[PDB]
């Protein structure tokens, strides 16, 4: 069954850098490591002006789309009622926030979070003191998000490691082993983040 234990959030935030990239977070890789983390209830969502693109990942994979909602088809950005299942009930994909809500799945669930570099996502898991994996884009660079993510591991060595079977699993074990010391940067929640989608106050 679902076996309610941990969740996890993952969010691109900025724009994300290529269509098959994200299909490794959402594809077999992804989906084996998944169930052998015990999967429970997989939320994603992310993008905005870009309205992302999704290579038809649900549909290439021949999923079946519950609440009947799909106005501009593709990802429908504008809709909240974004709800996929893989084989039968095995991997849950929904999505239900943008930059407006994010902190409103993890409070109800909160166990674990994959963050690529949004520096607000991080900033309640470390609070948390919950050990999360960050995807460091290595072939992107103008992500002002990987540039705050760089001065972590000054700092440390914050779980990073691109999107590689053989070094995505090390940060997840590892995450499942030891927890980064208590150090909540900048004393304000992923509300702060807020700020920048929204711009002009």
């Amino acid at each position: 069954g679902i076996i309610e234990e941990k969740a996890l959030f993952v969010t691109c935030g900025a724009t994300v850098p290529f269509p098959k990239l994200v299909s490794c977070v959402l594809s077999d890789e992804f989906c084996q490591e998944l169930i052998q983390y015990g999967f429970v209830r997989l939320i994603i969502q992310f993008g905005r002006n870009y309205s992302s693109e999704f290579e038809h990942l649900v549909q290439e994979r021949g999923g079946q789309r519950e609440s009947q909602k799909i106005p501009i088809d593709q990802f429908g950005c504008g809709d909240t009622a974004r709800q996929y299942v893989l084989m039968n009930g095995k991997l849950k994909v929904i999505g239900f926030d943008f930059s407006t809500k994010m902190q409103s799945i993890i409070r109800d669930y909160s166990d674990l979070v994959i963050s690529h570099a949004g520096t607000g996502s991080i900033l309640d898991s470390l609070r948390l003191n919950k050990p999360l994996i960050v995807c460091v884009n290595d072939s992107l660079m103008d992500n002002h998000q990987q540039q705050i993510a760089d001065k972590f591991v000054e700092l440390g060595y914050v779980w990073s490691c691109a999107p590689t079977e053989t070094g995505l699993i090390a940060g997840l074990r590892a995450s499942q082993t030891e927890k980064l010391k208590p150090f909540p940067v900048s004393h304000n929640p992923s509300f702060e983040r807020l700020l920048v989608e929204t711009i002009y106050s």
